[PDB]
DNA sequence: GTGTAATTTAATTTC
DNA sequence: CGGAAATTAAATTACA
């Protein structure tokens, strides 16, 4: 049960109200960014996409 | 979709028989679940998918 | 008590 | 076409 950081939150959520979907390339250079792993990213994206649904 | 315990069940017989599934297989299975072949055939898709990942 | 990360299951796109 | 690998959406379960 990870927690996330505001510093890397915040880069999330940018990169997401850019394109909702990431590349991998794109992925893995947040991901190795923001010190996280690449899965953790993609969980993030999908309970996202949840509050996307909510409208 | 939500499949029923049932349906579990039998999918789950089925597929501990042989692992690879047969037209006359998945005709039959739909037609007695109630299901479409397109249904049960990526139910044995990611049955194999759990299997390989433990 | 809400909010969200992590887990299943059913369905998809691409090689 | 059917299958393998990688993602996505939908609904639920546990930590937060």
């Amino acid at each position: 049960r990870t927690a996330f950081s505001e510093e890397q939150k915040k880069a999330l959520d940018l990169a997401f109200y850019f394109d909702r979907y990431l590349t991998p390339e794109w992925r893995r250079y947040l991901s190795q960014r923001l010190g996280l792993n690449e899965a953790q990213i993609k969980i993030w994206f999908q309970n996202k996409r949840a509050k996307i649904k909510k409208s």
